[PDB]
């Protein structure tokens, strides 16, 4: 019989094949003809944009220690290829076909296909992925549509790709909002360039979880009242957080947009930005758009006549061109009965890790857990691992087994609270996931072997990426000393995030949020850095022209549109003004002083006024008195 098979071969399933084919064990692929969206996106020549996660949480470790150089976002084109890369490597282990049922049993599970094919196998790997709505859409636009409006009822990385190409052609955009969360792709910190999820140290949760959320959640929640950040001159955007009941923050389904801040775009691309288009680093600062009123947000009730196709806002009938909605995505699974009898309802919560569902079993879902921020990489990584683990080691399979409902309940309590299921669920903060399998699996690190201050940073400030966990034992990779080594090279040992932490340390809430928005430029959704990028935005518009090979008639003026902006930005323009300029700026001071002071000491042994007080900080770091996770243990 069968040892293992894995229905779909796309992207997740690639590190899960590499460590079967290492050890040997017998397995199968089954995967569609048809293909992924990729590829039919390819076949029309839509690959013509970029991911919205960096390459270093977007490729896999055995890719990064070849071909990591530097920080930066892939283009669509590259991730595919190298999906189609891996594909060719694979593709004598796979047969193609589609599955149409999958009978659970016992200890094994009979497999059902199109052609009429039946498989036995002992364990089954379902890495399918997700049909969404928004796909279609994407495939079938037409990017010449000019001098139009658009009204959009959703917001999200699908919907700011479709606004980022209605822009540059003179189309208004209106935002039908009960909110949303938008985050600036890559940030400054004292003025070089960091991607997002460089920042978020995410094991400083052990320390508390209260200086946690301090240091992570006031771009979030509406804190500050700085009128400088986006969500106090524009109060549409703030969404109703009732829901969440956890203590961990980030909150398992929160969900978040990520875009290129114009400044930002413009360091990067200025210098040939034609050539950058047409590659696909498109400009999307919703900020921007805004800012300059090419987007409008207004209320959720605002009425729509369908039949007229007209909005109305502002005393003023608007006509529009299309109405945009998307969709829940829902992942693409086959049949599946329960003891061969009972069709199986998929509940993300009712699985452990989103990986091992309770009601089924030797079966496990791959690609199904979605990352806050940063690529779906690092998930599915060591969801693999996990997997792989579980498959060829019977005594970890039961370990884990053999309290599995307590363990589900455990994590639940801890992530979700008395929340009831919401439909992102699945959604986690990446350097909480991975972590929590690096432990279930045990090549996590421990806190109290570091020695240095330097091991300090490597453990609480490097990221969380899966390579990180691939240095030593089980499952290490060859050439992860020498990546590293290069990753803490090119950042400072990551000194700079490292020191947020401890400048926020003694803070309440209100004074880190205060804290954080007192920089020259804060990280996220900074109004004071657009209307300096006027110009650069009409000279990006006509290179996005150009590109597309589209003439765009600018001379109307549409008094109209001007007269609903006004209305929709009364609260900027009152808020505005209050913009204050500043002789000192004291996130920017303290974080420069901290990062002297760290750099200073990066080889001093742990055991060997500011400086006394940062140094008790450090020594404390060496036991942290939040590391229980509960769902970890085996009792
Ligand atoms: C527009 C878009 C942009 C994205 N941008 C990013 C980004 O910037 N960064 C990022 O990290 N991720 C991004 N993703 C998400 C993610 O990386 C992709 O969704 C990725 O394709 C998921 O890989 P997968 O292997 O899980 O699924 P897929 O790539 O969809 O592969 C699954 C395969 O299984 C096959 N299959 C399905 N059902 C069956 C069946 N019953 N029997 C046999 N075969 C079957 C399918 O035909 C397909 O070939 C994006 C996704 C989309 C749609
Ligand atoms: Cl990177």
């Amino acid at each position: 019989m069968l040892e293992v098979c894995i229905i779909g071969f796309g992207f997740s399933a690639i590190p899960l094949v590499r460590e079967l084919a290492r050890t040997q064990t017998e397995f199968q692929i089954i995967s569609a003809e048809s293909g992924s969206v990729w590829d039919r996106l390819s076949e029309s020549g839509r690959l013509d944009f970029s991911l919205v996660s960096s390459f270093q949480t977007s490729f896999y470790s055995f890719d990064l220690v070849r071909d990591y150089e530097k920080d930066y976002y892939p283009t669509a084109k590259q991730f595919y290829e190298m999906h189609e890369r891996w594909r060719s490597v694979y593709e004598e282990k796979i047969i193609r076909d589609f599955v149409t049922k999958i009978e659970n049993f016992k200890d094994y599970s009979l497999i059902s296909t199109r052609s009429g094919k039946t498989y036995e196998a002992k364990h089954v790997v379902l890495a399918t992925g997700f049909d969404r709505l928004m796909n279609t859409f994407l495939s079938n636009f037409d990017n010449h549509v000019s001098n139009k409006t658009f009204v959009f009822d959703t917001m999200g990385d699908s919907a700011n790709l479709l606004i980022a190409k209605l822009i540059p052609n003179n189309n208004k955009i209106i935002l039908r909002t009960n909110g949303f969360t938008a985050l600036d792709q890559e940030v400054q910190v004292l003025g070089k360039p960091f991607t997002l999820d460089q920042l978020e140290s995410p094991n400083f949760r052990y320390v508390s979880s209260e200086l946690y959320d301090r240091l992570m959640m006031s771009p979030v929640y509406p804190r500050t009242v700085n009128p400088a950040v986006s969500y106090n001159q524009f109060p549409l955007i703030r969404r109703d957080f009732s829901w969440v009941d956890s203590k961990s923050s980030p909150p398992n389904g929160l969900i978040a947009i990520k875009y290129w801040p114009i400044d930002q775009y413009y360091y990067h691309f200025n210098d040939d930005l034609e050539n950058y288009i047409s590659k696909g680093y498109l400009l999307n600062d919703i900020a921007m758009w805004l800012h300059t009123g090419k987007v409008i947000l207004v209320p959720s009730d605002t009425p729509i006549n369908f039949d007229k196709k007209t909005i109305t806002y502002a005393g003023i009938e608007r006509s529009f061109h299309q109405y945009v909605k998307g969709d829940a995505e829902q992942p693409r699974l086959p049949t599946i009965l329960i003891n061969g009898e009972t069709p199986f309802e998929y509940l993300y919560r009712d699985t452990f890790m989103g990986v091992i569902p309770q009601r089924l079993n030797n079966i496990y879902f791959l690609g199904y857990t979605r990352p806050f921020t940063g690529g779906l990489a690092n998930i599915t990584e060591m969801q693999s691992l996990f997997i792989h683990k579980l498959i060829t080691q019977p005594q970890f399979h039961q370990k884990i087994h053999q309290n599995l409902s307590k363990r589900i309940t455990a994590y639940n309590q801890h992530y979700y609270g008395a929340a009831k299921p919401r439909k992102h669920d699945h959604t986690v903060p990446f350097g909480f996931y991975t972590e929590d399998i690096a432990r279930l699996i045990g090549i996590h690190y421990q806190p109290n072997e570091c020695r240095s201050v330097r091991d300090l940073l490597f453990y609480y400030a490097f990221p969380n990426n899966a390579f990180k966990y691939r240095l030593k034992g089980e499952y290490a990779v060859d050439g992860v000393d020498e990546l590293i080594q290069k990753v803490n090279d090119k950042h400072d040992h990551y000194a700079q995030v490292f020191v947020q932490a401890l400048s926020i340390r003694n803070m309440n809430s209100d004074e880190a949020a205060e804290w954080d928005h007192s920089a020259r430029r804060f990280s996220f959704n900074d109004m004071r850095h657009k209307e300096g990028y006027r110009a650069f935005l009409d000279t990006y518009l006509k290179a996005y022209r150009q590109v597309e090979n589209i003439s765009v008639d600018d001379t109307v003026v549409d008094e109209e549109w001007n007269f609903m902006v006004k209305e929709a930005c009364q609260v900027r323009d009152k808020v505005a003004p209050n913009i204050e300029e500043k002789t000192h700026y004291s996130k920017d001071e303290d974080v420069n002083k901290g990062i002297r002071l760290i750099l200073s000491i990066l080889d001093s042994d742990i055991s060997s006024k500011f400086e006394a007080q940062s140094i008790e900080f450090i020594r404390r770091l060496l036991q942290p008195k939040n590391y229980e996770l509960l769902f970890i243990r085996e009792s």
